[PDB]
Protein backbone atom coordinates (compact mmCIF):
# COMPACT_ATOMS: atom_id res chain seq x y z
CA UNK A 1 0.00 0.00 0.00
CA UNK A 2 2.59 2.37 0.19
CA UNK A 3 3.14 4.70 -2.92
CA UNK A 4 6.21 4.86 -5.49
CA UNK A 5 7.80 7.67 -3.55
CA UNK A 6 7.59 6.27 0.06
CA UNK A 7 8.55 2.59 -1.31
CA UNK A 8 11.76 4.14 -3.44
CA UNK A 9 12.57 5.87 0.01
CA UNK A 10 12.70 3.19 2.15
CA UNK A 11 14.32 0.96 -0.48
CA UNK A 12 17.16 3.86 -0.28
CA UNK A 13 17.08 3.43 4.05
CA UNK A 14 17.69 0.04 4.05
CA UNK A 15 20.63 0.14 1.03
CA UNK A 16 22.24 2.57 2.99
CA UNK A 17 21.78 0.90 6.21
CA UNK A 18 23.55 -2.10 4.13
CA UNK A 19 26.06 0.21 3.17
CA UNK A 20 26.82 1.15 6.65
CA UNK A 21 27.50 -2.88 7.74
CA UNK A 22 29.51 -3.15 4.76
CA UNK A 23 31.76 -0.50 6.44
CA UNK A 24 32.37 -2.62 9.50
CA UNK A 25 35.51 -4.45 9.51
CA UNK A 26 35.23 -7.56 10.26
CA UNK A 27 33.10 -11.02 9.13
CA UNK A 28 30.31 -10.16 7.27
CA UNK A 29 26.90 -8.87 9.19
CA UNK A 30 23.41 -8.78 7.27
CA UNK A 31 19.99 -6.77 7.41
CA UNK A 32 16.96 -8.99 6.90
CA UNK A 33 13.35 -8.17 7.85
CA UNK A 34 10.92 -11.15 6.65
CA UNK A 35 8.02 -9.59 9.87
CA UNK A 36 7.22 -5.91 8.10
CA UNK A 37 7.60 -3.21 5.99
CA UNK A 38 10.14 -1.64 8.21
CA UNK A 39 13.37 -0.47 6.27
CA UNK A 40 16.22 -0.86 8.61
CA UNK A 41 16.67 0.55 12.23
CA UNK A 42 17.33 4.25 12.94
CA UNK A 43 20.66 5.25 11.06
CA UNK A 44 21.41 7.96 13.68
CA UNK A 45 24.08 6.07 15.34
CA UNK A 46 28.13 5.23 14.37
CA UNK A 47 29.96 1.90 14.26
CA UNK A 48 33.03 1.70 16.30
CA UNK A 49 35.46 -0.98 17.37
CA UNK A 50 37.02 0.93 20.52
CA UNK A 51 35.18 2.67 23.42
CA UNK A 52 34.96 6.08 22.74
CA UNK A 53 35.75 7.97 25.99
CA UNK A 54 34.17 11.35 27.05
CA UNK A 55 34.03 14.46 29.21
CA UNK A 56 34.82 13.53 32.69
CA UNK A 57 36.05 10.02 32.65
CA UNK A 58 39.23 9.42 33.11
CA UNK A 59 40.60 5.75 31.24
CA UNK A 60 42.87 3.06 32.99
CA UNK A 61 46.13 4.83 31.72
CA UNK A 62 48.03 2.23 30.20
CA UNK A 63 51.69 3.44 30.96
CA UNK A 64 51.74 1.36 34.80
CA UNK A 65 50.62 -1.46 32.75
CA UNK A 66 52.39 -5.35 33.47
CA UNK A 67 53.77 -7.28 30.70
CA UNK A 68 53.86 -10.53 30.80
CA UNK A 69 57.23 -12.09 28.84
CA UNK A 70 56.50 -15.62 29.16
CA UNK A 71 56.35 -15.64 25.20
CA UNK A 72 58.14 -18.83 23.93
CA UNK A 73 57.56 -18.93 20.33
CA UNK A 74 54.02 -19.04 19.94
CA UNK A 75 51.42 -17.39 22.82
CA UNK A 76 52.28 -17.87 25.71
CA UNK A 77 51.63 -21.89 26.23
CA UNK A 78 47.92 -22.53 28.09
CA UNK A 79 50.07 -24.69 29.95
CA UNK A 80 52.20 -22.74 31.71
CA UNK A 81 49.64 -20.67 34.07
CA UNK A 82 52.54 -20.33 36.70
CA UNK A 83 54.60 -18.16 34.40
CA UNK A 84 52.07 -15.47 33.25
CA UNK A 85 52.24 -11.84 34.67
CA UNK A 86 49.10 -11.20 33.58
CA UNK A 87 47.67 -14.15 35.92
CA UNK A 88 49.55 -12.88 38.86
CA UNK A 89 45.91 -11.34 40.23
CA UNK A 90 45.12 -14.93 40.96
CA UNK A 91 45.95 -17.95 42.24
CA UNK A 92 43.90 -21.07 43.18
CA UNK A 93 42.40 -23.14 40.42
CA UNK A 94 45.04 -21.17 37.86
CA UNK A 95 44.88 -21.44 34.41
CA UNK A 96 44.61 -19.67 30.99
CA UNK A 97 40.89 -18.13 30.40
CA UNK A 98 41.15 -20.54 26.89
CA UNK A 99 41.34 -23.35 25.61
CA UNK A 100 43.38 -24.83 22.35
CA UNK A 101 40.25 -23.81 20.48
CA UNK A 102 40.47 -20.24 21.20
CA UNK A 103 36.69 -20.62 23.30
CA UNK A 104 36.56 -19.92 26.46
CA UNK A 105 37.24 -23.24 28.98
CA UNK A 106 34.37 -23.77 31.50
CA UNK A 107 36.83 -23.70 34.84
CA UNK A 108 36.98 -19.91 33.90
CA UNK A 109 35.25 -17.04 35.59
CA UNK A 110 33.51 -13.59 35.00
CA UNK A 111 37.02 -12.37 34.98
CA UNK A 112 39.35 -12.56 32.16
CA UNK A 113 43.19 -11.66 31.96
CA UNK A 114 44.63 -11.08 28.67
CA UNK A 115 47.92 -10.04 27.19
CA UNK A 116 48.84 -6.50 26.87
CA UNK A 117 50.90 -4.25 24.40
CA UNK A 118 53.62 -4.43 26.43
CA UNK A 119 53.63 -8.15 26.74
CA UNK A 120 56.16 -9.60 24.29
CA UNK A 121 53.66 -12.27 22.58
CA UNK A 122 52.43 -12.36 18.88
CA UNK A 123 48.31 -10.87 18.09
CA UNK A 124 48.19 -15.28 17.68
CA UNK A 125 49.01 -15.87 21.53
CA UNK A 126 46.21 -17.76 22.70
CA UNK A 127 45.60 -15.14 25.73
CA UNK A 128 44.69 -12.82 22.88
CA UNK A 129 41.51 -13.52 21.83
CA UNK A 130 39.12 -11.29 22.96
CA UNK A 131 41.28 -8.53 21.18
CA UNK A 132 41.27 -10.22 17.87
CA UNK A 133 37.59 -9.86 17.49
CA UNK A 134 34.49 -11.46 16.00
CA UNK A 135 34.73 -13.91 14.07
CA UNK A 136 30.97 -14.80 13.66
CA UNK A 137 29.29 -13.37 10.74
CA UNK A 138 26.20 -11.94 11.94
CA UNK A 139 22.17 -10.87 10.86
CA UNK A 140 20.54 -8.01 12.08
CA UNK A 141 16.45 -8.82 11.42
CA UNK A 142 13.70 -7.82 12.72
CA UNK A 143 11.38 -10.35 15.23
CA UNK A 144 7.82 -10.17 15.23
CA UNK A 145 7.36 -9.37 18.82
CA UNK A 146 10.56 -7.89 19.80
CA UNK A 147 12.54 -5.29 17.92
CA UNK A 148 15.35 -6.21 16.06
CA UNK A 149 17.41 -8.47 16.96
CA UNK A 150 20.60 -10.28 15.72
CA UNK A 151 21.10 -14.14 15.01
CA UNK A 152 24.41 -15.87 14.12
CA UNK A 153 24.97 -17.49 10.78
CA UNK A 154 26.69 -20.25 11.36
CA UNK A 155 27.18 -22.67 14.28
CA UNK A 156 28.17 -21.19 17.41
CA UNK A 157 30.13 -23.98 20.09
CA UNK A 158 29.46 -22.70 23.62
CA UNK A 159 32.28 -21.09 25.01
CA UNK A 160 32.72 -19.21 21.59
CA UNK A 161 33.69 -15.47 21.81
CA UNK A 162 31.43 -13.13 20.40
CA UNK A 163 31.85 -9.39 20.97
CA UNK A 164 32.09 -6.79 23.33
CA UNK A 165 29.60 -4.36 23.92
CA UNK A 166 31.17 -0.82 23.12
CA UNK A 167 30.22 2.44 23.21
CA UNK A 168 30.59 5.84 24.83
CA UNK A 169 31.95 5.56 28.19
CA UNK A 170 30.07 8.11 30.74
CA UNK A 171 29.98 8.89 33.98
CA UNK A 172 27.41 7.53 35.95
CA UNK A 173 27.05 11.02 36.71
CA UNK A 174 25.95 12.46 32.79
CA UNK A 175 24.26 8.73 32.73
CA UNK A 176 21.27 10.02 35.11
CA UNK A 177 21.57 13.21 33.10
CA UNK A 178 20.41 11.40 29.81
CA UNK A 179 18.49 9.27 31.90
CA UNK A 180 16.56 12.27 32.29
CA UNK A 181 16.25 12.51 28.70
CA UNK A 182 15.34 8.74 27.71
CA UNK A 183 11.74 9.67 26.53
CA UNK A 184 9.59 7.24 24.94
CA UNK A 185 12.97 5.09 24.15
CA UNK A 186 11.86 1.40 23.94
CA UNK A 187 15.63 0.17 24.43
CA UNK A 188 17.96 2.49 26.91
CA UNK A 189 21.52 0.52 26.21
CA UNK A 190 23.05 1.34 29.21
CA UNK A 191 25.96 -0.88 30.42
CA UNK A 192 27.00 -0.07 33.99
CA UNK A 193 30.97 -1.22 35.11
CA UNK A 194 30.67 -2.01 38.31
CA UNK A 195 32.20 -5.35 38.04
CA UNK A 196 34.51 -4.65 40.64
CA UNK A 197 34.77 -1.27 42.57
CA UNK A 198 31.45 1.29 42.58
CA UNK A 199 34.03 4.17 43.05
CA UNK A 200 34.57 4.96 39.30
CA UNK A 201 30.81 4.46 38.84
CA UNK A 202 31.13 4.27 34.49
CA UNK A 203 28.90 3.12 32.29
CA UNK A 204 28.70 1.93 28.23
CA UNK A 205 26.41 3.63 26.24
CA UNK A 206 26.12 2.85 22.72
CA UNK A 207 22.96 4.98 22.25
CA UNK A 208 25.01 6.78 19.23
CA UNK A 209 28.44 5.08 19.32
CA UNK A 210 28.54 1.15 19.60
CA UNK A 211 29.13 -2.43 18.29
CA UNK A 212 26.61 -5.11 16.21
CA UNK A 213 26.11 -5.98 19.98
CA UNK A 214 24.05 -3.28 20.41
CA UNK A 215 20.87 -4.90 18.76
CA UNK A 216 21.20 -8.05 20.90
CA UNK A 217 18.01 -8.69 23.02
CA UNK A 218 17.54 -9.55 26.56
CA UNK A 219 15.60 -12.93 27.44
CA UNK A 220 15.78 -15.38 30.23
CA UNK A 221 16.91 -18.22 28.69
CA UNK A 222 20.18 -16.27 27.06
CA UNK A 223 22.38 -18.17 24.95
CA UNK A 224 25.58 -15.74 25.49
CA UNK A 225 26.77 -13.94 28.85
CA UNK A 226 29.56 -11.00 29.74
CA UNK A 227 32.78 -11.63 30.48
CA UNK A 228 34.59 -8.80 32.29
CA UNK A 229 37.80 -8.99 30.16
CA UNK A 230 41.17 -6.94 31.40
CA UNK A 231 44.36 -5.89 30.08
CA UNK A 232 45.29 -3.36 32.63
CA UNK A 233 44.85 -5.91 35.07
CA UNK A 234 45.81 -3.06 38.30
CA UNK A 235 43.33 -0.48 36.94
CA UNK A 236 39.75 -1.77 36.39
CA UNK A 237 38.23 1.41 36.33
CA UNK A 238 37.24 0.00 32.60
CA UNK A 239 37.25 -2.96 31.04
CA UNK A 240 35.80 -5.08 28.07
CA UNK A 241 32.20 -6.43 28.00
CA UNK A 242 32.54 -9.77 26.40
CA UNK A 243 30.24 -11.96 25.36
CA UNK A 244 30.58 -15.80 24.88
CA UNK A 245 28.30 -18.23 23.79
CA UNK A 246 27.17 -19.81 27.38
CA UNK A 247 25.90 -22.83 25.27
CA UNK A 248 25.40 -24.09 21.68
CA UNK A 249 24.20 -21.65 19.08
CA UNK A 250 22.85 -22.97 16.04
CA UNK A 251 22.91 -21.22 12.93
CA UNK A 252 19.85 -18.44 12.52
CA UNK A 253 19.72 -18.77 16.08
CA UNK A 254 18.96 -15.21 17.90
CA UNK A 255 21.64 -14.17 20.19
CA UNK A 256 19.90 -13.10 23.47
CA UNK A 257 21.40 -12.52 27.19
CA UNK A 258 20.84 -10.79 30.39
CA UNK A 259 23.63 -9.99 32.99
CA UNK A 260 23.78 -11.27 36.35
CA UNK A 261 27.73 -10.40 36.98
CA UNK A 262 29.55 -12.65 38.90
CA UNK A 263 26.09 -13.76 40.71
CA UNK A 264 25.17 -16.00 37.98
CA UNK A 265 29.24 -17.23 36.96
CA UNK A 266 30.60 -18.79 39.92
CA UNK A 267 27.83 -20.15 42.08
CA UNK A 268 26.38 -23.44 40.62
CA UNK A 269 23.98 -21.95 43.60
NI1 LIG B 1 15.35 -7.14 0.47
ZN1 LIG C 1 52.06 -15.05 29.35
ZN1 LIG D 1 50.78 -11.18 28.83
ZN1 LIG E 1 50.48 -13.45 25.85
Amino acid sequence: KLDSYTHLSFYEKRELFRKKLREIEGPEVTLVNEVDDEPCPSLDFQFISQYRLTQGVIPPDPNFQSGCNCSSLGGCDLNNPSRCECLDDLDEPTHFAYDAQGRVRADTGAVIYECNSFCSCSMECPNRVVQRGRTLPLEIFKTKEKGWGVRSLRFAPAGTFITCYLGEVITSAEAAKRDKNYDDDGITYLFDLDMFDDASEYTVDAQNYGDVSRFFNHSCSPNIAIYSAVRNHGFRTIYDLAFFAIKDIQPLEELTFDYAGAKDFSPVQ
